[PDB]
C-alpha cells in the first residue's frame, strides 16, 4: 500500500528543507538506494546514492537554496509535482554571481515512502544563469498556455489543431491513457459542457526539445463530475447542499510533450483528491 497523497507532497518539500540544511547525508536517506535522477530532461539518469552524493554535493558546497512552491499530487500512488525556484553559485559565490532557476520536479516515491525517481524540469529561459535565445522552449511553454485558452474559450476545434492526431493523454495521472483527436475531442466536450475554466499560472520547459509544463487552477461544475470523482476517491469532501450550485475546483499541473512538426503528442494531468475543492454555494 502506496504513501497517501499528503505523505509523498511531505516527501517533496523535505527535500527542500534537507538541501537547505546543507545535510548531505540527510539528503542520501531520503532516496531509495538505487534511484535515479533525471536533471535536466534530456540527460543520462543518475543512478544510486554515490551518484547521487557525487552530484549533489558541489550544490551543497554552492550554498543552493530551493524555495517551494504548492505540490501536486496525482492518482498513482506514486507521483508528485513541486515548483521551486533555485538559487545557487559556486563555493563562496556573492549574491551576484548566483543564479536562480524556476523549476517543476517530478518525484516518483516506493511504497516505503523514498525517492525513487526525481526529474527535474527547467530551461534555459527558465533561469538566470544565461540571457541566451531558445524560441522552442518559449513556444512550448506558450503551447500549454494556449491550451487552456481555447478550452476557457469553448473552441474545441481550435484546441484539437494544437494536438497530434497520435495524441496519448492521460487525465489523472494514474488512470489510463486515451489515445486520438476524436477521444480528446469528447474529453473537451464533455471540459465545455461543464463550463470548465483553466487558469494557468506558472510555465517551464524541459531541456529535451520535447516537454513543457504548466501550473493550473481550475473550476468547472459540480455534475457531472463530483459525483464520479467521489466514487474513484477523487474527492473527500462532504457532498453540497445543493450540486446544482456548487463548483469543483482543481489544482493541477499539465504536462505537455510536442513533436517533430510541433503538434502535442503527449499531455498528462498531476492532480489527486488533495488538489481538488467544493466552492459551495
Ligand atoms: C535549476 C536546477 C539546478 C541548478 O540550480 N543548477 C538544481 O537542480 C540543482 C542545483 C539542485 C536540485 C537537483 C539536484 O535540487 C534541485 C531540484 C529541485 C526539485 C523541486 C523541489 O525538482 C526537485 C523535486
Ligand atoms: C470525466 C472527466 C474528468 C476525469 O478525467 N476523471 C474523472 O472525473 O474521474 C477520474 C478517474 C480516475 C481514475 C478512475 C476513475 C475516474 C478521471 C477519469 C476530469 O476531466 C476534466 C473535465 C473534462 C478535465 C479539465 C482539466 C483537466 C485537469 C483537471 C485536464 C487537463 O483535461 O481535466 C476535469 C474532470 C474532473
Ligand atoms: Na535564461
Amino acid at each position: 500500500h502506496m504513501p497517501a497523497e499528503t505523505v509523498r507532497k511531505e516527501v517533496a518539500l523535505e527535500y527542500c528543507r534537507r538541501v537547505n540544511a546543507g545535510e548531505l547525508e540527510g539528503v542520501l536517506q531520503l532516496f531509495a538506494p538505487d534511484a535515479r535522477l533525471v536533471d535536466p530532461l534530456g540527460t543520462e539518469p543518475v543512478v544510486g546514492r554515490a551518484a547521487l552524493a557525487a552530484r549533489l554535493a558541489p550544490a551543497l558546497r554552492g550554498a543552493v537554496h530551493e524555495e517551494p512552491g504548492r505540490p501536486y499530487a496525482a492518482h498513482d500512488g506514486t507521483s508528485v509535482v513541486l515548483p521551486a525556484t533555485v538559487t545557487v553559485g559556486a563555493p563562496g559565490a556573492p549574491p551576484q554571481r548566483r543564479g536562480r532557476t524556476r523549476v517543476m520536479g517530478v518525484i516518483e516515491v516506493g511504497e516505503d515512502g523514498l525517492i525513487r525517481e526525481m526529474r527535474v524540469m527547467w530551461g534555459v529561459t527558465d533561469s538566470s544563469w544565461t540571457a541566451r535565445p531558445a524560441p522552442d522552449e518559449e513556444r512550448r511553454k506558450e503551447l500549454a498556455r494556449e491550451h487552456c485558452l481555447r478550452i476557457n474559450d469553448g473552441d474545441v476545434d481550435g484546441l484539437l489543431k494544437l494536438y497530434s492526431p497520435r495524441i496519448r493523454f492521460e487525465d489523472p495521472v494514474g488512470s489510463w491513457t486515451r489515445t486520438g483527436l476524436e477521444a480528446l475531442r469528447a474529453h473537451a466536450t464533455m471540459a465545455v459542457g461543464s463550463n470548465v475554466r483553466e487558469t494557468a499560472g506558472l510555465t517551464v520547459a524541459g531541456q529535451d526539445g520535447r516537454h513543457a509544463a504548466v501550473t493550473v487552477s481550475a473550476t468547472m461544475d459540480y455534475l457531472p463530475s463530483g459525483p464520479l470523482l467521489a466514487r474513484h476517491h477523487l474527492m473527500t469532501l462532504p457532498a453540497p447542499a445543493d450540486p446544482h450550485r456548487a463548483l469543483i475546483g482543481i489544482e493541477y499541473v499539465m504536462v505537455i510533450g510536442v513533436d517533430a512538426d510541433g503538434l502535442i503528442d503527449e499531455m498528462r494531468a498531476y492532480w489527486g483528491a488533495t488538489d481538488v475543492s467544493l466552492l459551495d454555494p
